[PDB]
């Protein structure tokens, strides 16, 4: 019932996102030279760098609002995407199904440790 522990469990998925091959085009802002166009489509870019950087500065209250970082970048490539088949989307696709799987556990004991407190 560790309140505060998701922190830690969030820095450490990070690491294993970060070592992921298929993070690379997600590690930083995307490239506005190299894609001309992607502020037209793009209303809010996300990236790994930013939500990590966010969560050490102290600046996320709870793993749901981490976790809405994270979806906005899965979500910002579905929607730059060209083809549901590009290298780059397909790599978000896979990257996105890593997160899930590992943030199910860290957003459940989250909820527990709340309710636990409010008791
Ligand atoms: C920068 N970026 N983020 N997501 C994507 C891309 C490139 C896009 C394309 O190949 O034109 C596919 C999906």
């Amino acid at each position: 019932y560790d309140i505060q522990a998701w922190k830690k469990q969030c820095e450490e998925l990070l690491n294993l996102i970060f070592q992921c091959e298929d993070s690379e085009p997600f590690r930083q802002p995307v490239d506005l030279l190299e894609y001309p166009d992607y502020r037209d489509i793009i209303d809010t870019p996300m990236d790994f760098a930013t939500v990590r950087e966010t969560l050490e500065a102290g600046n996320y209250e709870s793993p749901m609002e981490l976790c809405k970082d994270v979806r906005l970048i899965f979500s910002n490539s579905k929607a730059y995407t060209p083809s549901k088949r590009s290298r780059i989307y397909s790599m978000s696709l896979r990257l996105s199904a890593f997160f899930e799987e590992h943030i199910s556990s860290v957003l459940s004991d989250y909820k527990s440790a709340l309710r636990f407190h409010k008791r």
